[PDB]
């Protein structure tokens, strides 16, 4: 699987049939459909204590991974039940500004998109959490271009290290607190991941407010290869998902 014509997301159904299940990810967030939930409580993100320790091109996209082996970085409160751990931060983009994320509002689409992924610490490991209905939380964010984020250029420098697929990075020291836009309010429904396996696991948190980055920051992401060294260059553009069928699905707003 990949996301080009032949192996494409048009195609995951063949090796992963839940790719046609009943809470696929992403989806239109129609903004006048999302009922206002009163009862639902405000986030709580502290990652004051994140332990960043690498940076990898796994031939899809390029992930930070987390030290989760105490709760370090977590999220709780909104619409979830107990704790959850950070274990990595990914984007998805576009080969051009207009395109990039995977949810869409009010079918406007941002130049790329933020997923914050966190498991709930009652199942123990990320593994076991993947097999349940309430085992993991996403939390988007929308990037649109405009003015630089100073707290993503660390990430943006050290891309040139991990172009193809397979290098790693030591990438310590990198605080996730950077990436947060100023507003916590947000829009959740029941999903999945959106990529394969597409396991439908994940209760999604979509943040209300896009975070901005330069032009030229963006530009660096577009550098970056689905290709393992020594192979013909196939640049690391799109790699985002189209829309799915709510269906049946209500999708609850904080605000
Ligand atoms: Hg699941
Ligand atoms: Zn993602």
């Amino acid at each position: 699987w990949g996301y080009g014509k032949h192996n494409g997301p048009e195609h995951w159904h063949k090796d992963f049939p839940i790719a046609k299940g009943e809470r696929q990810s992403p989806v239109d967030i129609d903004t006048h459909t999302a009922k206002y939930d009163p009862s639902l409580k405000p986030l709580s993100v502290s990652y004051d204590q994140a332990t960043s320790l690498r940076i990898l091109n796994n031939g899809h996209a390029f992930n930070v991974e987390f030290d989760d082996s105490q709760d370090k970085a977590v999220l709780k409160g909104g619409p979830l039940d107990g704790t959850y751990r950070l274990i990595q931060f990914h984007f998805h983009w576009g080969s051009l500004d207009g395109q990039g994320s995977e949810h869409t509002v009010d079918k406007k689409k941002y130049a790329a998109e933020l997923h914050l992924v966190h498991w709930n610490t009652k199942y123990g490991d990320f593994g076991k959490a993947v097999q349940q209905p309430d085992g993991l939380a996403v939390l988007g964010i929308f990037l649109k271009v405009g003015s630089a984020k100073p707290g993503l250029q660390k990430v943006v420098d050290v891309l040139d290290s991990i172009k193809t697929k397979g290098k790693s990075a030591d990438f310590t020291n990198f605080d996730p607190r950077g990436l947060l836009p100023e507003s916590l309010d947000y829009w959740t429904y029941p999903g999945s991941l959106t990529s394969p396996p597409l396991l439908e696991c994940v209760t999604w948190i979509v943040l209300k407010e896009p975070i901005s980055v330069s032009s030229e920051q963006v530009l660096k992401f577009r550098k970056l290869n689905f290709n393992g060294e020594g192979e013909p260059e196939e640049l690391m553009v799109d790699n985002w998902r189209p829309a799915q069928p709510l269906k049946n699905r209500q999708i609850k707003a904080s605000f």
